[PDB]
C-alpha cells in the first residue's frame, strides 16, 4: 500500500517551474493533497530506477519518443477515462502519443521546433541550408567546418528535400494509406540534387557519417549539428541541448521532420490516480493556471483547444501551431523497412553518380509499391 494523499512533479530541467509551482500551491491549499515540484537534470534515468519500487513522481512530462518505452516497462498508466477530455484537444495530437489499442500519455503541447549548437552560447543560428556551404568555407578560412552531419543516410536527409515538396506517406486528418509515396515527386529530386551538386565539385565532405560528424561535435570543431531520428537499432552518444533555437529550411520552402509535441504521463504505482487526473483537468489546465506556466517561461502553442486560440492570439504561437497541424507523425508499420532500405540505395546512387536522381526515385518509389 503506497502513501495516499500525496503528488509530485518532475520537469526537464531549465523549464518554467516557478510558473507552474503556483499551480500547485492553489490546489494544496483548496485540497490538502500533497504537491512536491522539482527541476532536476538526471530525471531521465531516475524516474525509471524509483518509480521500478513505486517510490517514483506521480506525474511525468516528456515527448512521446522517450514514452517508447516507459510504458510497455508499466511504469505509464492507463489515462483517458471517457470521451470528453479527448474532444478538448485536437485529434492529431492524440495520435503522437497512442500506442497498440490502449493508451499511455496525453498532449499537453505544439512546439515542433529544436537545433543544436558550439559549446560556445554564442546565438548565431543559419539563415537558410544554402548558406551552410557558403559559410563552411568561411570560417574554413579562419579555422574549421561550419555544420557537419551523416550525409551517409536516409533519416537525416528525409527532413531536407522534403521542404521542396517531398513527404513518405500521406496522413490526411484521421485517414492513413501507405499508397501515396511522395518519394518519386519532382520535389524530392529537387532538394536531393543539390547535395550532390557539391560532392560534383567535391568542395563538400562527402565522406562524412555519422561517426566523422558525432566526433568532431563532441571535439567542440563543428560550430553547429543536428540530432533527432534513430536510424541504428541504438544510440551510443547523445547529446543535450539547454532552451530552444530557431531551424535552416531551403530556398523559399520551410522544413517538416516529423510532428514531436509535448506529452505528459501518470505513474501506475500512485494509489488513486485520479489525485492527479484531477489536479490535471482543475488547475493545470485552465486561462489561469496555463498562463502562469506561460508566464515564467514561453511554451508555445498548447494541445488544449479551449486555450490554444488564446495563445494563438500572437503570431509566434499561430505560425508553429500551423507547422504541427500540416505535418505528419511517424508511423508504426513494417513498411518503414522497405522505405528505409529503399531510399538509402537512392541517395547512394545520385551521390555515387551511378543513376540519375529521377530515375533512383523512381526506382527506389516502386520498391515501396511492388
Amino acid at each position: 500500500k503506497i502513501e495516499e494523499g500525496k503528488l509530485v512533479i518532475w520537469i526537464n530541467g531549465d523549464k518554467g517551474y516557478n510558473g507552474l509551482a503556483e499551480v500547485g500551491k492553489k490546489f494544496e491549499k483548496d485540497t490538502g493533497i500533497k504537491v512536491t515540484v522539482e527541476h532536476p537534470d538526471k530525471l531521465e534515468e531516475k524516474f525509471p530506477q524509483v518509480a521500478a519500487t513505486g517510490d517514483g513522481p506521480d506525474i511525468i512530462f516528456w515527448a512521446h519518443d522517450r514514452f517508447g518505452g516507459y510504458a510497455q516497462s508499466g511504469l505509464l498508466a492507463e489515462i483517458t477515462p471517457d470521451k470528453a477530455f479527448q474532444d478538448k484537444l485536437y485529434p492529431f495530437t492524440w495520435d503522437a502519443v497512442r500506442y497498440n489499442g490502449k493508451l499511455i500519455a496525453y498532449p499537453i503541447a505544439v512546439e515542433a521546433l529544436s537545433l543544436i549548437y558550439n559549446k560556445d552560447l554564442l546565438p548565431n543560428p543559419p539563415k537558410t541550408w544554402e548558406e551552410i556551404p557558403a559559410l563552411d568555407k568561411e570560417l574554413k578560412a579562419k579555422g574549421k567546418s561550419a555544420l557537419m552531419f551523416n550525409l551517409q543516410e536516409p533519416y537525416f536527409t528525409w527532413p531536407l528535400i522534403a521542404a521542396d515538396g517531398g513527404y513518405a506517406f500521406k496522413y490526411e486528418n484521421g485517414k492513413y494509406d501507405i499508397k501515396d509515396v511522395g518519394v518519386d515527386n519532382a520535389g524530392a529530386k529537387a532538394g536531393l540534387t543539390f547535395l550532390v551538386d557539391l560532392i560534383k565539385n567535391k568542395h563538400m565532405n562527402a565522406d562524412t557519417d555519422y561517426s566523422i560528424a558525432e566526433a568532431a561535435f563532441n571535439k567542440g570543431e563543428t560550430a553547429m549539428t543536428i540530432n533527432g531520428p534513430w536510424a541504428w537499432s541504438n544510440i551510443d552518444t547523445s547529446k543535450v541541448n539547454y532552451g530552444v533555437t530557431v531551424l535552416p529550411t531551403f530556398k523559399g520552402q520551410p522544413s517538416k521532420p516529423f510532428v514531436g509535441v509535448l506529452s505528459a504521463g501518470i505513474n501506475a504505482a500512485s494509489p488513486n490516480k485520479e489525485l492527479a487526473k484531477e489536479f490535471l483537468e482543475n488547475y493545470l489546465l485552465t486561462d489561469e493556471g496555463l498562463e502562469a506556466v506561460n508566464k515564467d517561461k514561453p511554451l508555445g502553442a498548447v494541445a488544449l483547444k479551449s486555450y490554444e486560440e488564446e495563445l494563438a492570439k500572437d503570431p509566434r504561437i499561430a505560425a508553429t501551431m500551423e507547422n504541427a497541424q500540416k505535418g505528419e507523425i511517424m508511423p508504426n508499420i513494417p513498411q518503414m523497412s522497405a522505405f528505409w532500405y529503399a531510399v538509402r540505395t537512392a541517395v547512394i546512387n545520385a551521390a555515387s553518380g551511378r543513376q540519375t536522381v529521377d530515375e533512383a526515385l523512381k526506382d527506389a518509389q516502386t520498391r515501396i509499391t511492388k
